[PDB]
Protein backbone atom coordinates (compact mmCIF):
# COMPACT_ATOMS: atom_id res chain seq x y z
CA UNK A 1 0.00 0.00 0.00
CA UNK A 2 0.86 3.39 -0.51
CA UNK A 3 -0.06 5.81 2.20
CA UNK A 4 3.46 7.26 2.29
CA UNK A 5 5.40 10.47 0.17
CA UNK A 6 6.44 10.11 -3.62
CA UNK A 7 9.69 10.78 -2.36
CA UNK A 8 11.40 9.97 1.13
CA UNK A 9 13.95 11.98 0.65
CA UNK A 10 16.14 11.54 3.07
CA UNK A 11 13.97 9.93 6.01
CA UNK A 12 14.80 6.21 5.72
CA UNK A 13 12.74 4.92 9.21
CA UNK A 14 9.83 5.98 7.18
CA UNK A 15 10.71 4.56 4.16
CA UNK A 16 11.62 1.31 5.74
CA UNK A 17 8.29 0.97 7.29
CA UNK A 18 6.31 0.95 4.10
CA UNK A 19 9.08 -1.54 2.21
CA UNK A 20 8.51 -3.76 5.24
CA UNK A 21 4.76 -3.61 4.75
CA UNK A 22 5.08 -4.04 1.32
CA UNK A 23 7.72 -6.70 1.04
CA UNK A 24 6.07 -9.45 3.59
CA UNK A 25 2.90 -9.31 1.04
CA UNK A 26 4.65 -9.16 -1.94
CA UNK A 27 6.59 -12.56 -0.61
CA UNK A 28 3.44 -14.04 -0.08
CA UNK A 29 2.02 -13.46 -3.24
CA UNK A 30 5.14 -15.18 -4.80
CA UNK A 31 5.35 -18.84 -6.38
CA UNK A 32 8.40 -20.85 -5.23
CA UNK A 33 9.98 -20.53 -8.21
CA UNK A 34 9.54 -16.39 -8.42
CA UNK A 35 10.86 -16.56 -5.42
CA UNK A 36 13.42 -18.83 -5.96
CA UNK A 37 14.26 -16.25 -8.54
CA UNK A 38 14.52 -12.93 -6.53
CA UNK A 39 16.87 -14.59 -4.51
CA UNK A 40 18.81 -15.53 -7.31
CA UNK A 41 18.60 -11.76 -8.11
CA UNK A 42 20.15 -11.02 -4.42
CA UNK A 43 23.12 -13.41 -5.49
CA UNK A 44 23.44 -12.65 -8.73
CA UNK A 45 22.15 -9.45 -10.21
CA UNK A 46 24.96 -8.50 -12.28
CA UNK A 47 24.85 -12.16 -14.57
CA UNK A 48 21.50 -12.19 -14.76
CA UNK A 49 21.40 -8.54 -16.65
CA UNK A 50 24.05 -9.77 -18.77
CA UNK A 51 22.31 -12.61 -19.61
CA UNK A 52 19.19 -10.97 -21.02
CA UNK A 53 21.81 -8.78 -22.86
CA UNK A 54 22.95 -12.28 -24.38
CA UNK A 55 19.47 -13.44 -24.85
CA UNK A 56 17.58 -10.43 -26.64
CA UNK A 57 20.48 -10.02 -29.23
CA UNK A 58 21.45 -13.62 -30.02
CA UNK A 59 20.30 -15.51 -33.17
CA UNK A 60 16.66 -17.32 -33.43
CA UNK A 61 17.31 -20.61 -32.47
CA UNK A 62 20.22 -19.99 -29.18
CA UNK A 63 18.87 -22.11 -26.24
CA UNK A 64 21.22 -20.50 -23.53
CA UNK A 65 20.61 -21.17 -19.89
CA UNK A 66 17.74 -22.55 -18.92
CA UNK A 67 18.13 -21.51 -15.05
CA UNK A 68 18.73 -17.85 -16.31
CA UNK A 69 15.74 -18.08 -18.40
CA UNK A 70 13.71 -18.71 -15.88
CA UNK A 71 15.16 -15.55 -13.74
CA UNK A 72 14.02 -13.01 -16.45
CA UNK A 73 10.15 -14.80 -16.78
CA UNK A 74 10.25 -15.37 -12.97
CA UNK A 75 11.14 -11.91 -11.81
CA UNK A 76 9.69 -10.04 -14.27
CA UNK A 77 5.94 -11.57 -13.03
CA UNK A 78 7.18 -11.68 -9.46
CA UNK A 79 7.80 -7.62 -9.94
CA UNK A 80 4.31 -7.20 -12.18
CA UNK A 81 2.39 -8.03 -8.22
CA UNK A 82 3.93 -5.20 -6.78
CA UNK A 83 3.47 -2.39 -8.72
CA UNK A 84 3.05 1.36 -7.58
CA UNK A 85 -0.02 2.98 -6.88
CA UNK A 86 1.32 6.33 -7.60
CA UNK A 87 4.74 7.85 -8.94
CA UNK A 88 7.75 6.82 -6.45
CA UNK A 89 11.43 8.88 -6.45
CA UNK A 90 14.38 6.78 -6.34
CA UNK A 91 17.99 6.97 -6.05
CA UNK A 92 21.30 5.66 -7.32
CA UNK A 93 24.66 6.32 -7.83
CA UNK A 94 25.81 6.85 -11.52
CA UNK A 95 28.59 6.67 -13.33
CA UNK A 96 29.97 8.71 -16.95
CA UNK A 97 29.30 6.03 -19.13
CA UNK A 98 25.89 4.67 -18.57
CA UNK A 99 24.98 8.13 -19.94
CA UNK A 100 27.71 7.93 -22.86
CA UNK A 101 29.86 10.31 -21.74
CA UNK A 102 33.19 10.51 -21.50
CA UNK A 103 35.06 13.68 -19.69
CA UNK A 104 35.44 13.74 -16.68
CA UNK A 105 33.50 15.41 -14.47
CA UNK A 106 35.44 15.61 -11.28
CA UNK A 107 37.50 19.49 -11.28
CA UNK A 108 41.14 18.65 -11.94
CA UNK A 109 42.31 21.14 -8.88
CA UNK A 110 39.80 19.91 -6.31
CA UNK A 111 38.09 16.06 -6.18
CA UNK A 112 35.07 17.31 -4.11
CA UNK A 113 34.21 19.66 -7.05
CA UNK A 114 32.27 19.15 -10.33
CA UNK A 115 34.54 21.04 -13.45
CA UNK A 116 32.43 23.56 -14.60
CA UNK A 117 33.30 23.42 -18.54
CA UNK A 118 32.85 19.01 -17.95
CA UNK A 119 29.18 19.76 -16.40
CA UNK A 120 28.06 22.13 -18.87
CA UNK A 121 29.23 19.57 -21.97
CA UNK A 122 27.23 16.99 -19.65
CA UNK A 123 23.67 19.17 -19.95
CA UNK A 124 24.39 18.90 -23.10
CA UNK A 125 24.86 14.83 -23.67
CA UNK A 126 21.64 14.11 -21.44
CA UNK A 127 19.45 16.29 -23.36
CA UNK A 128 17.42 15.41 -26.29
CA UNK A 129 18.04 11.36 -25.68
CA UNK A 130 16.12 8.75 -24.05
CA UNK A 131 18.61 5.78 -22.32
CA UNK A 132 17.30 2.43 -22.55
CA UNK A 133 17.75 0.87 -19.20
CA UNK A 134 18.84 -3.14 -19.88
CA UNK A 135 18.29 -5.98 -17.73
CA UNK A 136 16.78 -5.18 -14.44
CA UNK A 137 17.20 -2.55 -11.93
CA UNK A 138 17.60 -2.21 -8.59
CA UNK A 139 17.31 1.21 -6.64
CA UNK A 140 17.71 2.78 -3.30
CA UNK A 141 14.54 4.47 -1.46
CA UNK A 142 16.41 7.25 -0.36
CA UNK A 143 19.16 9.63 -0.68
CA UNK A 144 22.29 7.20 0.18
CA UNK A 145 24.89 8.13 2.56
CA UNK A 146 27.32 6.05 1.21
CA UNK A 147 30.42 7.80 0.31
CA UNK A 148 30.60 7.35 -3.35
CA UNK A 149 33.75 7.32 -5.69
CA UNK A 150 31.01 8.37 -8.34
CA UNK A 151 30.35 11.18 -10.33
CA UNK A 152 26.23 11.01 -10.57
CA UNK A 153 23.66 10.86 -8.45
CA UNK A 154 20.55 9.58 -10.15
CA UNK A 155 17.01 10.79 -8.61
CA UNK A 156 14.81 8.74 -10.66
CA UNK A 157 10.93 9.51 -10.60
CA UNK A 158 9.18 5.82 -11.41
CA UNK A 159 5.13 6.47 -12.34
CA UNK A 160 2.92 5.38 -11.39
CA UNK A 161 2.24 1.49 -12.47
CA UNK A 162 5.42 0.54 -12.49
CA UNK A 163 6.41 -2.91 -11.45
CA UNK A 164 8.83 -2.14 -8.53
CA UNK A 165 8.97 -4.69 -5.23
CA UNK A 166 11.16 -4.00 -2.20
CA UNK A 167 13.15 -6.59 -1.50
CA UNK A 168 16.89 -7.97 -0.01
CA UNK A 169 17.98 -9.29 3.35
CA UNK A 170 18.58 -6.10 5.06
CA UNK A 171 15.30 -5.21 6.80
CA UNK A 172 16.13 -1.97 7.39
CA UNK A 173 18.21 -0.97 3.77
CA UNK A 174 15.56 -2.36 1.51
CA UNK A 175 15.53 -1.91 -2.25
CA UNK A 176 13.55 -1.74 -5.24
CA UNK A 177 13.55 -3.76 -8.14
CA UNK A 178 12.62 -2.41 -11.48
CA UNK A 179 11.31 -4.33 -13.95
CA UNK A 180 12.85 -4.06 -17.81
CA UNK A 181 11.74 -2.46 -20.77
CA UNK A 182 12.42 0.85 -19.32
CA UNK A 183 14.03 4.10 -20.64
CA UNK A 184 15.38 6.82 -18.56
CA UNK A 185 14.69 10.50 -19.58
CA UNK A 186 16.14 13.44 -18.03
CA UNK A 187 14.20 16.29 -16.62
CA UNK A 188 16.45 18.40 -14.64
CA UNK A 189 20.30 18.40 -13.75
CA UNK A 190 22.05 20.09 -10.64
CA UNK A 191 25.07 19.78 -8.56
CA UNK A 192 24.68 19.04 -4.49
CA UNK A 193 27.25 18.49 -1.93
CA UNK A 194 26.68 15.20 -0.18
CA UNK A 195 29.07 14.92 3.29
CA UNK A 196 31.42 17.63 1.45
CA UNK A 197 31.79 16.43 -2.05
CA UNK A 198 29.60 17.77 -5.23
CA UNK A 199 27.64 14.98 -7.15
CA UNK A 200 25.83 15.58 -10.60
CA UNK A 201 22.62 15.24 -9.92
CA UNK A 202 20.47 13.75 -12.93
CA UNK A 203 16.68 14.32 -12.21
CA UNK A 204 14.86 11.56 -15.04
CA UNK A 205 11.29 10.42 -15.43
CA UNK A 206 11.83 6.35 -15.89
CA UNK A 207 9.51 5.88 -19.47
CA UNK A 208 9.40 3.06 -21.95
CA UNK A 209 9.42 3.44 -25.33
CA UNK A 210 7.91 1.06 -28.24
CA UNK A 211 10.40 -2.03 -28.44
CA UNK A 212 9.74 -5.14 -29.72
CA UNK A 213 13.08 -6.59 -28.70
CA UNK A 214 12.32 -10.33 -29.39
CA UNK A 215 8.20 -10.07 -29.37
CA UNK A 216 7.78 -11.10 -32.98
CA UNK A 217 3.80 -11.07 -32.73
CA UNK A 218 3.42 -7.73 -31.34
CA UNK A 219 6.19 -6.47 -34.08
CA UNK A 220 4.00 -8.16 -36.95
CA UNK A 221 0.74 -6.86 -35.65
CA UNK A 222 2.19 -3.00 -34.98
CA UNK A 223 3.74 -3.22 -38.61
CA UNK A 224 0.73 -4.50 -40.31
CA UNK A 225 -1.69 -2.26 -38.54
CA UNK A 226 0.13 0.79 -39.27
CA UNK A 227 1.32 0.28 -42.87
CA UNK A 228 -1.09 -2.05 -44.51
CA UNK A 229 -3.01 0.72 -45.43
CA UNK A 230 0.43 2.53 -46.73
CA UNK A 231 0.89 -0.58 -48.99
CA UNK A 232 -2.54 -0.65 -50.32
CA UNK A 233 -2.34 2.81 -51.38
CA UNK A 234 0.88 2.82 -53.24
CA UNK A 235 1.40 4.03 -56.85
CA UNK A 236 2.25 1.10 -58.65
CA UNK A 237 5.88 2.68 -59.89
CA UNK A 238 6.22 3.30 -55.89
CA UNK A 239 5.10 -0.05 -55.24
CA UNK A 240 7.27 -1.34 -57.66
CA UNK A 241 10.42 0.47 -56.50
CA UNK A 242 9.82 -0.52 -53.32
CA UNK A 243 9.66 -4.42 -54.23
CA UNK A 244 12.60 -4.22 -55.81
CA UNK A 245 14.65 -2.53 -53.32
CA UNK A 246 13.56 -5.29 -51.06
CA UNK A 247 14.10 -7.82 -53.55
CA UNK A 248 18.16 -7.36 -53.41
CA UNK A 249 17.89 -3.57 -55.18
CA UNK A 250 19.12 -1.83 -52.25
CA UNK A 251 22.76 -2.42 -52.60
CA UNK A 252 23.30 -0.79 -56.35
CA UNK A 253 20.61 1.85 -55.13
CA UNK A 254 22.65 2.64 -51.64
CA UNK A 255 26.00 2.22 -53.47
CA UNK A 256 25.09 5.09 -55.84
CA UNK A 257 23.13 6.95 -52.90
CA UNK A 258 26.57 6.46 -50.85
CA UNK A 259 29.04 7.59 -53.87
CA UNK A 260 27.43 8.22 -56.87
CA UNK A 261 28.92 4.67 -58.19
CA UNK A 262 26.92 3.31 -61.53
CA UNK A 263 27.45 -0.12 -62.95
CA UNK A 264 26.31 0.02 -65.85
CA UNK A 265 23.87 -1.99 -66.65
CA UNK A 266 21.70 0.76 -65.40
CA UNK A 267 21.51 4.39 -65.72
CA UNK A 268 22.33 7.75 -63.54
CA UNK A 269 18.16 7.98 -65.07
CA UNK A 270 17.17 4.27 -63.70
CA UNK A 271 18.94 5.21 -60.53
CA UNK A 272 17.38 8.34 -59.76
CA UNK A 273 13.75 6.97 -60.78
CA UNK A 274 13.70 4.64 -58.30
CA UNK A 275 15.53 6.42 -55.36
CA UNK A 276 12.78 9.31 -56.09
CA UNK A 277 9.98 6.58 -56.05
CA UNK A 278 11.37 4.86 -52.74
CA UNK A 279 11.91 8.36 -51.22
CA UNK A 280 8.27 9.51 -52.04
CA UNK A 281 6.74 6.27 -50.56
CA UNK A 282 8.71 6.67 -47.38
CA UNK A 283 6.90 10.62 -47.34
CA UNK A 284 3.52 8.87 -47.13
CA UNK A 285 3.14 7.67 -43.58
CA UNK A 286 5.62 8.95 -41.22
CA UNK A 287 6.45 6.57 -37.91
CA UNK A 288 3.47 7.34 -35.57
CA UNK A 289 5.26 7.11 -32.16
CA UNK A 290 8.88 6.97 -31.41
CA UNK A 291 10.16 3.10 -31.66
CA UNK A 292 13.32 1.29 -31.63
CA UNK A 293 14.64 -0.23 -34.57
CA UNK A 294 17.94 -2.24 -35.20
CA UNK A 295 20.40 -2.85 -37.60
CA UNK A 296 23.62 -5.18 -37.61
CA UNK A 297 26.18 -2.52 -39.47
CA UNK A 298 29.01 -4.06 -41.62
CA UNK A 299 32.43 -2.34 -40.60
CA UNK A 300 32.62 -0.51 -43.75
CA UNK A 301 30.36 1.68 -42.25
CA UNK A 302 32.42 3.26 -40.05
CA UNK A 303 35.51 3.15 -42.29
CA UNK A 304 36.73 -0.19 -41.25
CA UNK A 305 37.79 -3.39 -42.78
CA UNK A 306 36.33 -6.58 -41.98
CA UNK A 307 40.65 -7.33 -41.53
CA UNK A 308 41.36 -3.70 -39.84
CA UNK A 309 42.93 -4.47 -36.79
CA UNK A 310 40.25 -1.80 -34.78
CA UNK A 311 37.72 -4.04 -35.65
CA UNK A 312 39.37 -6.38 -33.02
CA UNK A 313 36.75 -5.89 -30.31
CA UNK A 314 38.39 -8.55 -28.33
CA UNK A 315 40.95 -6.31 -27.29
CA UNK A 316 39.96 -3.60 -24.71
CA UNK A 317 42.61 -0.71 -26.28
CA UNK A 318 40.25 -1.31 -29.79
CA UNK A 319 36.92 -0.58 -27.99
CA UNK A 320 38.16 1.94 -26.17
CA UNK A 321 39.58 3.49 -29.41
CA UNK A 322 36.08 2.82 -31.19
CA UNK A 323 34.56 4.87 -27.88
CA UNK A 324 36.54 7.64 -27.72
CA UNK A 325 35.89 8.07 -31.91
CA UNK A 326 32.63 7.94 -32.05
CA UNK A 327 30.75 8.84 -28.40
CA UNK A 328 28.33 11.67 -28.93
CA UNK A 329 29.35 12.12 -32.65
CA UNK A 330 26.52 12.92 -35.40
CA UNK A 331 26.32 10.47 -38.41
CA UNK A 332 25.47 11.84 -41.76
CA UNK A 333 23.73 8.98 -43.82
CA UNK A 334 23.36 9.51 -47.56
CA UNK A 335 21.87 6.08 -48.21
CA UNK A 336 18.20 4.88 -46.92
CA UNK A 337 18.44 2.67 -43.68
CA UNK A 338 17.16 -0.32 -43.67
CA UNK A 339 16.67 -1.41 -39.98
CA UNK A 340 14.45 -4.50 -38.45
CA UNK A 341 11.96 -3.68 -35.35
CA UNK A 342 13.63 -7.17 -33.29
CA UNK A 343 16.51 -7.14 -31.76
CA UNK A 344 17.36 -10.74 -33.09
CA UNK A 345 20.78 -11.08 -34.69
CA UNK A 346 20.35 -12.63 -38.46
CA UNK A 347 21.80 -15.26 -40.40
CA UNK A 348 22.99 -13.54 -43.09
CA UNK A 349 24.69 -10.72 -40.90
CA UNK A 350 25.82 -13.05 -38.00
CA UNK A 351 28.94 -12.23 -37.20
CA UNK A 352 28.56 -8.53 -37.72
CA UNK A 353 29.83 -6.46 -34.49
CA UNK A 354 28.21 -3.33 -34.69
CA UNK A 355 24.63 -2.98 -33.56
CA UNK A 356 22.96 -0.03 -34.02
CA UNK A 357 19.87 0.41 -31.50
CA UNK A 358 18.25 3.58 -32.97
CA UNK A 359 15.67 6.10 -31.35
CA UNK A 360 13.42 6.48 -34.52
CA UNK A 361 11.40 9.24 -33.57
CA UNK A 362 7.96 10.08 -33.73
CA UNK A 363 7.47 11.92 -37.52
CA UNK A 364 10.50 10.29 -39.05
CA UNK A 365 9.83 9.17 -43.20
CA UNK A 366 9.92 5.68 -42.81
CA UNK A 367 7.64 2.67 -43.47
CA UNK A 368 7.15 -0.89 -41.94
CA UNK A 369 8.26 -2.46 -45.70
CA UNK A 370 7.59 -6.15 -44.24
CA UNK A 371 4.22 -5.70 -44.85
CA UNK A 372 4.75 -6.48 -48.48
CA UNK A 373 3.99 -10.00 -49.69
CA UNK A 374 6.84 -12.32 -49.18
CA UNK A 375 8.81 -10.29 -46.87
CA UNK A 376 6.57 -10.49 -43.60
CA UNK A 377 9.14 -12.40 -41.84
CA UNK A 378 11.93 -9.66 -42.42
CA UNK A 379 10.40 -7.31 -39.87
CA UNK A 380 12.00 -4.56 -41.59
CA UNK A 381 11.84 -0.51 -41.64
CA UNK A 382 12.81 1.21 -44.04
CA UNK A 383 14.21 4.62 -43.37
CA UNK A 384 14.53 7.88 -46.17
CA UNK A 385 17.61 8.85 -47.35
CA UNK A 386 19.57 11.94 -46.31
CA UNK A 387 18.69 11.53 -42.48
CA UNK A 388 21.60 11.99 -39.80
CA UNK A 389 22.01 10.04 -36.00
CA UNK A 390 23.69 10.96 -33.12
CA UNK A 391 25.85 8.55 -31.20
CA UNK A 392 24.43 8.23 -27.59
CA UNK A 393 26.18 5.50 -26.17
CA UNK A 394 28.40 2.15 -26.86
CA UNK A 395 28.06 -0.47 -24.65
CA UNK A 396 30.03 -3.72 -25.36
CA UNK A 397 28.67 -7.33 -24.35
CA UNK A 398 30.36 -10.94 -25.73
CA UNK A 399 28.64 -13.07 -28.34
CA UNK A 400 30.22 -16.37 -27.23
CA UNK A 401 28.15 -18.27 -29.79
CA UNK A 402 30.07 -19.91 -32.70
CA UNK A 403 27.61 -18.46 -35.59
CA UNK A 404 27.37 -14.80 -33.88
CA UNK A 405 31.50 -15.19 -34.12
CA UNK A 406 32.52 -15.43 -30.75
CA UNK A 407 33.20 -11.52 -30.31
CA UNK A 408 32.65 -8.82 -28.11
CA UNK A 409 29.96 -6.54 -30.49
CA UNK A 410 28.82 -3.33 -29.68
CA UNK A 411 25.37 -1.96 -28.97
CA UNK A 412 25.44 1.87 -30.25
CA UNK A 413 22.69 3.23 -28.77
CA UNK A 414 21.32 6.11 -31.47
CA UNK A 415 18.88 8.69 -32.05
CA UNK A 416 17.84 9.83 -35.63
CA UNK A 417 18.06 13.59 -35.98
Amino acid sequence: DDNRPMDFAKDKNSATLWAKKRKQVWLNNLSKAESTSINNYIKNSSEINSYSIKKKFALDNYEGIETLNEDLKNISTAVKKSMLTKPLYVYYYEANDKFGFNQNLESSLDSNIIDEEAINNFAKKISDTNFIQDGFKDVTMTEPDINSKLPILVHLKLPTNTPAASYGNDEENLRVLIDQGYSLKATGLSIVTIKGKQYAKVDADLIKQLNFENDVISASQWGEENYAPWLKELTSNELRDINNYLGGGYTAINKYLLDGTIGENTSKEDLEEKISNISSALKKRKIPEDIITYRRMGPNEFGLDLNSPDYDFNKVENVSKFKEKWLGKTIPVKTFISTTVLSNNISAFAKRKLILRLHLPNGSNAAYVSVAEGYKNEYEVLIDHGYSYKIDNITEYYDESSLGGKTNKLIIDATLI
